[PDB]
């Protein structure tokens, strides 16, 4: 099952919620990461993108703990072992808590997104993507929290879309993880959140698409505008 086994942020490593071994224990360890069902599928998919499973995945509950990272520095996600079939973007937004992550209500939540890679190089369908380089990398993802946004606590969502079905109607497959974070430090800026149940459309044209014929219109990145300045 492909999901988010830890995190590196201001080099120090949390431990994620580990979907193979804590959802078959009464009281799992805490974590920054929220809690999940998807034990079966691993995914979300177009029929579940007004549903709340595609907020922080399926049945997902607030992690307990938050980790500290300053505005402008570097986290890390490291991904069990991804498919190579499952070629996607990789997204990655803040919602701000406006208080406490470890009672938020999910549902109120609303993402920026901070970060996004698409299609690197479509020369040769299906094309080389933002998960074949995390796969490249070791597994591993990583995105800069933006040096002027503002000190707070937000929940922190990275996803991938495995596009591999994706020309089928609701074939997009939607693998969000959320975790709890501290900025510190920072400025004053703030992107205009949407709603996790707003994010996506079935018919939105980075969501049905084909990987498979030429790739020479490239391909547009779902998901809200990219928060820049
Ligand atoms: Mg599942």
């Amino acid at each position: 099952h492909g999901f988010v086994s830890g995190i590196v942020a201001d080099g120090k490593y949390y431990g994620g919620y580990l979907v193979n071994q804590y959802p078959y224990m009464s009281n799992p360890p805490d974590t920054i990461a929220w809690s999940t069902t998807a034990t079966d599928l691993g995914f979300v998919d177009g029929t579940g993108y007004q549903s709340p499973d595609i907020i922080c995945h399926r049945d997902a509950k607030n992690g307990k703990l938050t980790a500290t990272v300053a505005a402008g520095s570097q986290i890390e996600f490291q991904w069990t072992t991804w498919p190579e079939s499952h070629h996607g973007p990789l997204i990655t937004y803040l919602a701000p808590c406006n208080g406490d992550c470890a009672t938020v209500d999910k549902t109120t939540l609303k993402f920026v997104k901070i970060a996004a890679q698409g299609l690197i190089d479509g020369s040769n369908p299906p094309g080389v993507w933002a998960d074949d380089e995390m796969i490249a990398n070791n597994n591993t993802a990583t995105v800069t929290i933006p040096a002027s946004y503002a000190p707070g606590n937000y929940v922190l969502r990275h996803e991938i879309i495995a596009l591999h079905s994706a020309g089928n109607l609701n074939g997009a497959q939607n693998y969000p993880q959320c975790f709890n974070i501290q900025i510190t430090g920072g400025g004053s800026a703030q992107g205009s959140g949407t709603a996790g149940t707003s994010l996506y459309k079935n018919t939105d044209p980075g969501i049905k698409f084909d990987i498979y014929s030429d790739l020479s219109g490239g391909y547009p990145i779902p998901g809200p505008a990219l928060f820049n300045a």
